[PDB]
């Protein structure tokens, strides 16, 4: 059995972790947030006995782990407490709001052998890891190439918020190498009156190429995922639906009916990979690299577009 | 009415133009390729009375134009010959195997005031020139983005044939901004058992980033075309079909029922702009340079992978 | 604020009755099955306090209503039982086996006053109801046409089970002019070895053509929903896309995204509008006089199938 | 080697046989028609000889066939005057304006013991014909349903044209057992201002439910075919793409690349039918059954309509 807690249940808190953990069996909660009403309100609604509304009386409640879901803003400072106090601690991306305090972060989580896991749900989607066994291992594997694009329609925003709170998703997913700089990396960009309108980082490593495109002034909100290997390829213009080429001819590739909405947008998968890494209380190397990288590569993404339009 | 020679009767002679312009009205039409059983077989089932062997006879018929779709290594031969004798010449692409012959062939037509028409159809194609005027202006325009993929199913092969016989259409096609070299430009390729499997190039000019792609090792044979602006886009899937993105909704946009397949591939409306050149005995400026651009661009590309690969 | 008592946790209860209960706000549950391991496990899973394994002592507790989701051959009994006790009443489709029973069970149910609701999700599809505002309201109106597709691959069965456990689904969904017979009605069918493989029955209202078709013996399994008005269509291969025909335009129409997969079925609408009736003590006579309809007509359907196989 | 007069040069005519038969090998045309400008003008751009201005002076060509492409009021006249002469006769779609008067030239045909063919597209399809083998051998064989959907946006019309001139394709493509009155069939329709706008006729011989639909007041103009056998099914939504459902699983099957609209759309297969019926000079039994057949249940269905709208 396992006991966790929850600090900051804000909008995807609400919209996802909680409703499914709630359910998770063998699993007790500790909700914990500072706005009282709400607190009840949930703690009521999941029944959760565990109530908390100050993240440092967590401690008097013996959990094998906690889960950050707050804003960025918060990130490092209820990180750090949970980790120098010897205590696996999941974070909601992005780790932190620039490079370095991620850095620092891991720096903190090693000097205290404890887990830093990152969510990620990109890097679990049922349907993509189940026809992408590249995608499962984290590996560039037998790809020849991986596009991933997310975009959105009419609204576009200052280059920081747009690198970590958005594009990281399809730059991570596609960071199946550990791409950490701007080396052998073609960076693209457009800007609308003071504002960041489309990113596109490509860059091939071996025989994959990779490429993250993210339009956010784009003509209607949708996310496509490109992969093709030798004479296959898939193309999924949803996390349930997609086509897969093979021998020239096209066919349907799907997620089984009745598979929730919130499974299918890897949230289930990754939370039982969070809990096996907080049960074995170590998280992965190449999982510790590929996200630092992720933020790495996110950062010189910023300092490079913002020094060239201020320049 | 225009009297027109057609030199070299082959594969994309029999199945695109021959069928055009034999339907074509005031338009006499002046059959000629080596092999006279061919040129019989054709000129009987056309209805065509002007039948020869040696394109040195077609100066008898006193032809208005020349139309030469013979193989590639004897276009500067052909083209040379009736530009010296001042005849408007049209030529398949590619216009030559190297851009030292591309750029001696416009020198030539330069001197003797001749239009030397390139046969480039996806700059033709009606369903895509409807939506997206920037391709029928061959400019640039408003676009932000525009990628041009066609691919392949286990179809590898070398580096020249790949470059000069099939890329050249995603590569001219995209190539709005006349470019005719690698600079500021990324290119990223993969080579399989010897052989040329997947070649992407792109670039940004101004405002919009170009992209060619192509993938002969793809797992089915298809060409997408994606074009985006401001809060606009569009993804056609076909020559006669295609999705509108706007207001963050998706709208279906096609080519009118009933419409020739040929038509839907541009070939009318090319020979339309043709024999318009040729009656005019005019070839604006824009258009030479492009061709003259997107032909040095493929010989920068494989005077470039050919380099690296032998290394 | 309610207490609602679910008698009988079965599959669909399990999948996704139970699942969106536990989850809604102001409201007890009090599970009850006959399984003591089952009804344990559950409990446990769901936090739930108020346990019973004879639908008798559930009394004990005080609900303000209870939720039938035992077997068909059950029905009749608990559903009366709490009838008479004079307790809102829910049933998860078919209400019971016959049209016989059904009859009985309404004229109970309008003798002590209580409100008996029929669990018909495909009355409150979201997408469906946000777009065809007949389905909300349950009439014809400007509907010039519905039909409702439900296939099965390679599952026929007999006639009863097709009829009242399945094809009870589309019927019903199409049932908006409340036909209880086969008055005017064309009934087609076929009979793959010794089972029921297609249904499909169709009939006219007015200006209004209803139709249900379900091939359990089709090439795969899907539910596609067509409905047509003047100049106007809708086409859903699903609950959560669809595509409308209008001003001979194509355009895509589909579900909110982050919207759970239970709710896309229309679940969460209908224990929405159940609790209300439940809480009111009310049920429009509109809706009754539907599912008596529905049920009568699935009657009819039977015998007159189980007599011309037979005869 | 043949020779073959077009009597009527209409827009059907210009649109699909003309050219058809223009590039047709071994096939020497008689261009006929009232209108002399027209008639010069074609004769010119398909470089043809044979010009006429009098379906008279047409056996001075000793012709082995003749095309009728004229109105449908002029039908007759003409068919019976080469039926009279002895001339295998083609005519379009609907054979007369009455199932009288098509039964009148159907006997005064056998009398002269001359063929008479109707050209029905609709049964020569080479994408339909690939998959199912049943419209290629025009009968009902292992099909257990097959709906032909073609409908119009905003185009009702009277009951007469309606039928005969347009409803005719998908009634008789669906007619695999030569249904020609209204018994055990059903059908359903709809009057808008005084017109016709949707139109049903279904009925089933042995295990193949067979329904055509037509709704002229659509929210888009196009054309389905729906096709299911046992656990097996098929679904075009157009006429050289479509989806094929099997084992569950969806793909597409689609025709090759290239091919010409005309032959997509099934005028090459029934010219070749047609040709290989006037040299034979033979038309199969079944054929003549099914057109007639198909006229008859024509007839049937307007009168059925006109009396009780008039009733
Ligand atoms: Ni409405």
């Amino acid at each position: 059995s396992l006991k966790i807690a929850m600090i900051g249940l804000g909008d995807i808190a609400q919209k996802a972790y909680l409703p499914v953990l709630a359910q998770w069996p063998d699993i007790e909660l500790v909700l914990c947030t500072r706005n009282p009403k709400v607190l009840g309100t949930l703690a009521t609604r999941y029944r959760v006995s565990a109530t908390c509304t100050d993240y440092r009386d967590v401690l008097q409640y013996g959990v094998d782990a906690v889960m950050i879901h707050a804003a960025t803003d918060v990130h490092s400072t209820l990180a750090a407490f949970f980790l120098h106090l010897g205590i696996p601690t999941f974070v909601d991306k992005p780790l932190a709001a620039s490079a370095q305090e991620c850095e620092n972060l891991y720096e903190l989580a090693e000097k205290h052998h404890q887990p830093l896991y990152v969510g990620f749900n990109r890097r679990h989607i049922p349907l993509y890891n189940q026809h992408l066994s590249e995608l499962a291992q984290q590996e560039c594997g037998a790809l020849r190439s991986l596009r991933w694009e997310k975009h959105r329609h009419a609204l576009p925003g200052d280059i920081r918020t747009f690198v970590f709170d958005d594009f990281i998703h399809p730059l991570d997913s596609v960071n199946l190498s550990r791409q950490c700089n701007l080396d052998d990396l073609h960076l693209t960009y457009h800007m609308s009156e003071g504002l960041l309108a489309r990113l596109d980082v490509q860059w091939q490593t071996g025989d994959t190429l990779l490429h993250a495109s993210m339009n956010r002034q784009f003509g209607i909100t949708t996310e496509h995922v490109t992969a093709s290997y030798d004479n296959v390829a898939y193309l999924f213009d949803s996390f349930t639906q997609g086509k897969m080429w093979r021998d020239n001819q096209e066919s349907r590739v799907a997620l089984k009916d009745w598979t929730p909405m919130l499974a299918s947008k890897g949230f289930d998968a990754m939370v039982q990979d969070w809990l096996q890494v907080a049960a074995a209380g170590k998280l992965p190397t190449h999982i510790i690299e590929r996200n630092l990288a992720s933020h790495q590569l996110a950062e010189a993404i910023c300092q490079q577009i913002t020094q060239q339009v201020t320049k």
